């Protein structure tokens, strides 16, 4: 679309395991840690990551590459959120978010989640917000711009914030970075 946006990762809010690319577009889970200063904004407890753009107004459109990568979890938050010790991931909490874990089982972050059934396992996802709509929405590249899930009524408040993560490598098959797509 043309409401498209440029977002660049925040290390500042990057979880320790994390490695990201030098330019802001990559971001995928390391085998060790590292040790980074005691800032307010890090997820401490899970491999979850922003990016520094902020929303409080208009209409805005990203993609992201998923090719190969057995789970993730992409959408939007408030700034809000804590970000320190283990939470529940919902609308509930301040996420619009959806997800992919165990290869093929799609999730919608609902309180409680809602199972998605998809035609076409999305190779990249694209992810739009119309603040001032109480909307944001998933549609799946990979199959012509197919709705995969749509929040709406959400109560947008303060500011919201790009979030992402690559999940776990446990499996071996969660090597593969989220990479932002160029558009
Ligand atoms: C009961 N809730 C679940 O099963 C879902 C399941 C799920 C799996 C994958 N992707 C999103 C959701 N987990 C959560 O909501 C959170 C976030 C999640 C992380 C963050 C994304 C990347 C890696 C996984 C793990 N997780 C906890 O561990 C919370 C914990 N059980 C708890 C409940 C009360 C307080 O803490």
């Amino acid at each position: 679309h043309h409401h498209m946006v440029h977002i660049t990762l925040d290390p500042d809010t990057a979880n320790p395991w994390l490695i990201l690319s030098e330019d802001r577009r990559q971001v995928r889970l390391g085998d060790t840690q590292q040790s980074i200063p005691g800032n307010e904004e890090r997820f401490d407890s899970y491999p979850m990551v922003l990016g520094a753009q902020h929303f409080h107004s208009g209409k805005h459109y990203w993609e992201v590459d998923v090719t190969g990568k057995e789970a993730w979890d992409l959408g939007v938050c408030r700034d809000s959120v804590r970000r320190k010790g283990h939470f529940l991931l919902s609308s509930k909490s301040g996420f619009w978010t959806i997800w992919l874990w165990n290869k093929q089982k799609y999730e919608a972050g609902t309180y409680p989640q809602t199972p998605l059934h998809l035609q076409v396992p999305p190779c990249q996802v694209g992810i739009f917000l119309d603040y001032e709509a109480g909307m944001v929405s998933f549609y799946n590249i990979t199959d012509h711009g197919s709705l995969i899930y749509s929040f709406s009524e959400c109560a947008f408040t303060g500011p919201l914030r790009p979030f992402f993560s690559p999940g776990f490598n446990d499996g071996g098959k969660n090597t593969a970075p989220l990479t932002l797509c160029p558009l």
